């Protein structure tokens, strides 16, 4: 998570789309679905990003109607936005135990349990918190059982993206499961 305001310059791809879609939380706008192979993955913006300006516009109070009008209308050439990085999400480094456990339970990507004398418990992992990112890798929408299998396949060492489930659920309030399964990017990030 980069601790301040940073720059991204975004193009229109051949169909006029930069795979994004925007949601107004607390009178800022926020980032609910990013594309897989889209402009704005290429840039690397991310699930939970906060949209401080588009093309020097302050994105203040806007609805999240008017921030897609504003893509729509911008001349396609180029679009600046500048970006508070992942602001509602935080991040927890655990260590497999010898059974290859972090230590905890989670349902519908959101952690249920914290396990006594676990990893997750020694790096104070919370409950009633959403899964975004395993290692990077965007997860949400995906299944429980692949959620697993991405924390399996991981070395020893996992690192865990977190958002309050309040939060998380506000976000992601009227995206159809099938688009957040389907079309959330959830590629190892590029380079
Ligand atoms: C007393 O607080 C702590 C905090 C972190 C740990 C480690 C972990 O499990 O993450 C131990 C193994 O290596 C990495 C760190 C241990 C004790």
């Amino acid at each position: 998570i980069k601790q301040g305001i940073r720059e991204v310059i975004l193009c229109k791809d051949q169909d006029g789309k930069i795979g994004l879609r925007l949601k107004s939380i607390d009178n800022g706008i926020f980032v609910q679905l990013v594309q897989a192979n889209s402009p704005a993955s290429l840039v690397g913006l991310r699930f939970g990003d906060q949209v401080l300006q588009i093309n020097g516009e302050n994105c203040a109070g806007w609805s999240s109607d008017k921030a897609h009008k504003v893509l729509k209308q911008a001349f396609g050439e180029k679009i600046t936005m500048t970006i508070r990085d992942r602001p509602f999400e935080r991040t927890i480094t655990m260590h497999k135990d010898s059974t290859g456990h972090v230590g905890f339970i989670f349902k519908n990507g959101k952690i249920t349990s914290i396990v006594k004398d676990s990893s997750a418990a020694r790096n104070g992992l919370l409950t009633e918190h959403n899964i975004c990112e395993i290692n990077g890798q965007n997860v949400i929408g995906l299944k429980d059982s692949q959620i697993a299998d991405i924390l399996s396949t991981s070395g020893t060492v996992v690192t865990i993206t977190i958002m309050p489930a309040f939060i998380f659920e506000h976000i992601i309030k009227r995206m159809a499961p099938s688009i957040m399964k389907s079309l959330m990017d959830h590629t190892i990030p590029e380079v």
